[PDB]
């Protein structure tokens, strides 16, 4: 009994504040009968006691490039996540021994901010685990109970620490904004307690009753949303951004991830059921618009399985998935025209919009609305904001302005009475930006002339013709490109927005950044 | 060696009392058990804290202006309050009375400026956060331990120290 626990203490460095403890404790089974209930006490007491892994660590891989390829080999171009993986090994080199932070990735549903963790465990070298916090109640889970009572026991931690033989492993603390509240033992507060640097040094667990060093855990949190987070906790964590992906990212994770493994659980494989790559990008486009790869999973899952159907039925004994049959597969296309004018009438323009299912593809009608060429009126429809009411009210001014300049003998836009209309009536739709494209709708109604047929435009406009910057040039180009837009207008304060997108978003644009109206004006005509 | 702990430092004389109540209370008691080691703590922690140990109070104004204006550049302001108010106190003889209270933007200065200042007054620093447990636990085995004050006395061994009451 005594001689395998003091053996136990052999291969560790155990500090005195902890020796003194079990040695003291160790001189109470000598004294205690073995059939007592105080001896089975202070025996597993000690279990745990000499279980704790003291003072090893793992042979944590510091070497950068191995880490970059295990990092690049489980997941696609999560870059600002392995980024910081990187950095975070770098500068525990530089200053001698390992270290641990503690990070906290957000993000939609489906980026794969737990399912890196255990990739990034296996870069560092370290002994990944985890628990989930979310709809957790009491604080015993995190911290314990007094060995006095019946079936007292340690806590998640210490069993962590128990079961990774190491007091440096990787803990992946998932769903810490969904962590219940009860205040008759918060559970919030044991997690503050293990995520404060300046106190994690010692975290008493109310079982063992001595303090533990968990300052060389490399610590990760995993949250949603960060607004329902504790505002104690969240001022103890590194947020970063794991943002969704775009129609090419998912297809080369479609095809190096999901297809592969989808094919193994559903038992087909290439020559059996065939999905092209031009399936999977049609799919991609016209059904799986989202930021995360569950629901593009669950639709290769779909197809996967009704070609197993299929086949088992005894009725194809092989499934040909082509463009043209994939509704008979995943149903009716979610999204599917991507613009509703081929070629523009003398009034209508195109304008670009933001949406969190990628960007969008929105059109300017104008109309004259009584018969005529007192002053003009303008009409505004379409389910408008009140930033979209003014905008269209200054671009009213200003095309006013602006034609009375370039073609004084008009009239129109004065005498006029004219009725703007942004199409899908049933949608609401706010902001400063289409201000150029209203400035372009009334202007070519009033000369009647079509502008450019591929042509796309953003940007809030001034009272003397200025162009403002605007946000969301990333979705807004995506969706101009999805289009079928070749060229794209933007204003000249988002060069530096458009030029830090990936390359491949912006292949064959013809980018034009401009700064007044007047530039629009002869690009549009 | 307990007498030794406190032999010289000046003890009260309702404390010395039960100091040697419980020893003489623990020389009843069997060692190594779990009545023993309770009391054992107990008076562990009243021969812990100091009762007649000090820090020689920094008083002049120069030394503190010297040791204000080395860290803290900028805060002119605040610094010009912090050498009026420790002149008040010299004059008052005393430090009581009013409680400082710094409020503005976060990320300012005020955890790092009552550092400074009790590196100014000699004074031993220690912060504690509210954001009950102030005043510790009963000793029904529940609560083990004293409360944050008094865990600070024990720290800083000196019976006039700098709390920082933060947030
Ligand atoms: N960039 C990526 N590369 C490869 N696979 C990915 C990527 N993003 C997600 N996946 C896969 O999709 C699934 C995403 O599930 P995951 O557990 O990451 O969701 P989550 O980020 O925890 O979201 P939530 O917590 O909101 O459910 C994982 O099984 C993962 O294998
Ligand atoms: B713009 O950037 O202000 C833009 C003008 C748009 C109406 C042509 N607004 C939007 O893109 C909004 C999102 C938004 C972004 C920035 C500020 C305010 C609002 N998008 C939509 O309103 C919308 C409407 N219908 C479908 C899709 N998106
Ligand atoms: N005037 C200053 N001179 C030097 N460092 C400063 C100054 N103001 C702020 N800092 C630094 O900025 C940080 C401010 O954090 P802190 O003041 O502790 O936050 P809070 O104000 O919420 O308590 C400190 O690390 C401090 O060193
Ligand atoms: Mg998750």
């Amino acid at each position: 009994i005594e001689e395998k626990f003091r053996e136990r203490l052999k291969e560790l460095v155990v500090p005195k504040h902890v020796m003194d403890v079990v040695d003291e404790e160790l001189s109470k089974l000598g004294l205690l009968d073995n059939h007592s209930s105080e001896f089975n006490v202070t025996r597993n007491y000690l279990d745990w006691l000499t279980s704790i892994p003291w003072g090893k660590y793992s042979n944590e891989n510091l070497d950068l490039a191995r880490a970059q390829a295990v990092l690049e080999e489980d997941h696609y171009g999560m870059e600002d996540v392995k980024k910081r993986i990187l950095e975070f090994i770098a500068v525990s080199q530089l200053r001698g021994s390992t270290q641990g932070k503690i990070l906290c990735f957000y993000g939609p549903p489906g980026v794969g901010k737990t399912s890196i963790a255990r990739s990034i465990a296996r870069a560092l070298n370290r002994e990944y685990f985890r628990f989930s916090v979310g709809g957790m109640t009491d604080v015993a889970e995190i911290k314990g109970h007094r060995r006095t009572y019946v079936g007292a026991m340690p806590g998640k931690i210490i069993q962590c620490l128990k079961k990774t033989k190491t007091e440096n492993p990787l803990i992946l603390i998932d769903e810490v904004d969904k962590i219940g509240r009860g205040y008759q033992g918060d559970p919030s507060s044991a997690l503050l307690e293990l995520l404060d640097p300046e106190q994690n040094a010692n975290f008493l667990d109310h079982y063992l009753d001595v303090p533990v060093d968990l300052s060389k855990v490399l610590f990760i949190c995993t949250a949603n949303v960060t607004d329902t987070i504790p505002e104690p906790l969240r001022d103890r964590m590194e947020m970063i951004n794991v943002s969704g992906y775009v129609a090419q990212e998912k297809l080369a994770i479609a095809e190096r991830y999901l297809v592969p493994q989808a094919r193994a659980l559903c038992g087909l494989d290439e020559s059996k059921a065939k999905l092209s790559s031009d399936v999977l990008t049609l799919l991609i486009k016209q059904y799986c618009r989202e930021s995360g790869v569950r629901n593009l999973q669950k639709q290769v899952e779909k197809v996967l399985r009704k070609s197993a159907y299929k086949i088992v039925s005894g009725e194809a004994e092989s499934v040909e998935v082509t463009p043209e049959n994939l509704q008979d597969f995943v149903g009716k296309p979610v999204f599917t025209v991507e613009r509703m004018y081929d070629v523009t009438p003398p009034g209508v323009v195109m304008g670009l919009a933001w949406t969190a299912m990628g960007g969008s593809t929105l059109f300017v009608e104008t109309s004259l609305r009584r018969p005529q060429d007192k002053d003009g009126s303008l009409e505004v429809t379409g389910q408008l904001g009140e930033v979209m009411k003014e905008s269209a009210r200054i671009a009213y001014t200003f095309a006013r302005a602006f034609l009375m300049q370039h073609a004084p003998a008009n009239d129109y836009l004065v005498t006029s009475h004219i009725h703007l209309h942004v199409p899908e009536g049933a949608t609401p739709k706010d902001g400063p930006s289409a201000g150029c494209t209203i400035v372009t709708a009334l202007l070519s109604l009033a000369m009647g002339r079509p502008v450019r047929q591929n042509l796309a435009m953003t940007g809030e406009v001034s009272l003397t013709g200025k162009i403002l910057p605007v946000g969301g040039i990333k979705e807004k180009t995506i969706a101009a490109k999805r289009a079928g837009v070749t060229c794209i207008v933007l204003p000249a304060e988002n060069k530096k927005d458009f030029y830090d997108l990936a390359a491949f978003i912006t292949e064959g644009l013809e980018v034009h950044f401009v700064e007044h109206y007047r530039e629009i004006f002869d690009i549009a005509f």
